[PDB]
């Protein structure tokens, strides 16, 4: 009865699709297409990646990559549109804002296949911030725009976007991480091997340049961490980018004052996510996941771009100018909560999605 | 110091535009000017005579791209109009019109945040389904400055969240070219001395369409029509030798014998024959907006026209071909009729509009 392809790029877009698969493959009636633009990748890191995550085995590679945005995005346009007119799909998903999702989107749009954008409508207000065009003109190219907040549907109709072709489902990564949460629960052996309780350590992760490259901001955060170790032992996956900076700047014993790792994959790491006391991060990703697992977070930067998680109390700004100040911070940041409420949806943007794809 | 102002061009239409844009840019300091055409250079007889007689510039580059599916033709115009960016380093990419072209050229320059300026924006059908409607859009939202026509296009970037400092009402270049070439048709054209013609003594008729020319129906009721015009005032018709046969074929061969039926004429002899006219009947979207610009009536052999400002100020009129004597009746009757007085696209000079606000920035 309908056939609905996903165009994906980027890990966050598997990830995405998979959670709107999870629904559409419930559905009889639905049949599936994952074109993935990129190519298969035979390491044992990724294939433990789609293994783990349960990440639908693509119907297509195209191999695109590597390029310019105008290299890169015109071949997809040729590639996928090959795609479409092969599979001549009644839908075609479109997922995130790289140069995949646009070349996805006008791909479709000019064969007059109905494209849905899930996660539509967000803006920086940067016309030069990476995404911001492709966010702008994946969304006005789009018939279904699936948007994650109540601020991205004004987004849209604010940019003349008609009422009738947005719809407010929330943000399918919630939906993800409470699928990968409960599996992290049954599978995950990490909190065991660090010998550590649930609710019993912080986790913090920095890889920013603004942090890394700049050696007294590094020491300062460094600094912070072990003396937050003394009080709760605090778990650091160092990124190798992190670390290089640390030992070029003379700063390497100080990784020895806390539980210091290698990266970890990505179940485990939902596993300390979700397991922490707090998050201290200066990743953007890392925000929303401590949110939709209900710990605090602390952003090691002077802005982020979730405002919303800064308003609802669940995340905390820390410039590292002083290592007492930023410890302190992280200390007291511990001991609180954010607002009981959702901001991303309920954990089913999936089926929203699915019931405006399946009519 | 300079700047260095780059043009995007597709299609004719907009080699037209560019050329336009650059009879002022080329007069004026501070600036160099590279012209890319996606496409290719072309050798016959009809080429040659479009780059000479409308004093067109050759490309400094042809990317020799056309003919396939859209994600063909935008996506290889996209990689090859990006390479000569990088080459070219540009401060300002101009693109023209909306065609696929367009929106490479745009999508090309926004991503090296090279700023794109876009001529003849804010065009809206409404209907997300008509051919260039999705490059109108992605065009407009693309562009860092909007060269709107009407003051409708002004309202139709508000609309769209386009911040009124981004927007520029110019009017529309194809005006300044009309007037352009019909200064020049007037001083070189021979073709109504070479009919025994006099200015307004005439009606010009030019079918071009598939819905018109391929219909048999359709087809009768425009050449019977005409050849009852004739039998009042000369009808002067340029067919395509396609359009010719096709009517052969149909069996109304004989009414092109009765009208002043021409093989193709060349670019400024139809300005002149244009001009010149008593009225105009046709069905290209092109040659009911020159019919406006030199203020002779037009009638419109369709059941639609996209340019309805032109309905509404009353220098056109809809008459779709399914009655002949209804048809022939029109075009005797609004041959004696006027337009309201009123400048619909501007003043002749959004070129030097244009100009002004890309040297100022
Ligand atoms: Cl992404
Ligand atoms: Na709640």
């Amino acid at each position: 009865w309908v056939k609905i392809l996903s165009v994906v790029g980027a890990r966050p877009q598997f990830i995405k699709a998979a959670a709107v698969s999870r629904v559409l493959r419930a559905s009889p009636g639905v049949r599936e297409v994952l074109v993935h633009t990129g190519q298969h990748y035979d390491d044992n890191m990724s294939q433990v990646f789609f293994e783990e995550l349960e990440i639908p085995d693509p119907d297509y590679h195209l191999g695109i990559g590597g390029g310019t945005h105008g290299q890169n995005t015109g071949r997809m346009l040729e590639a996928i549109e090959g795609v479409l007119l092969k599979e001549k799909p009644d839908w075609v998903l479109v997922y995130g804002n790289t140069d995949s999702t646009l070349a996805g989107a006008l791909a479709a749009v000019k064969l007059h296949i109905p494209v849905a954008h899930v996660e539509a409508g967000l803006r920086s207000f940067n016309r030069r911030m990476p995404e911001e065009i492709n966010r702008i003109l994946t969304d006005h190219a789009s018939d279904l725009l699936f948007a994650p907040t109540e601020t991205a549907v004004q987004n849209l109709l604010r940019e003349g976007i008609p009422e009738n072709r947005i719809h407010l489902v929330g943000d399918v990564m919630y939906d993800a991480a409470l699928h990968y949460g409960a599996k992290a629960e049954r599978k995950s052996r990490i909190l065991e091997r660090l010998g550590l309780q649930a609710k019993g350590y912080v986790l913090a992760t920095i890889h920013r340049a603004e942090n890394t490259d700049d050696q007294e901001r590094l020491r300062v955060i460094l600094e912070a961490l072990a003396e937050v170790h003394q009080e709760v032992p605090v778990v650091f996956p160092v990124h190798p980018r992190t670390r290089k900076r640390a030992e070029a700047f003379g700063l390497g014993s100080y990784l020895e004052k806390v539980v210091a790792l290698e990266p970890v994959g990505y179940l485990d790491m939902v596993m300390l996510e979700k397991n922490a006391r707090l998050i201290v991060t200066d990743s953007g990703g890392v925000q929303k996941e401590a949110y939709f697992y209900r710990v605090p977070c602390v952003t090691v930067r002077e802005e982020t771009e979730w405002v919303e998680l800064l308003k609802a109390e669940w995340n905390y700004l820390a410039a590292p100018q002083n290592a007492k100040d930023l410890a302190l911070t992280i200390l007291h940041r511990m001991r609180t909560k954010g607002v009981e409420i959702d901001l991303y949806g309920d954990g089913r943007a999936s089926q929203k999605i699915s019931d405006f794809l399946r009519k």
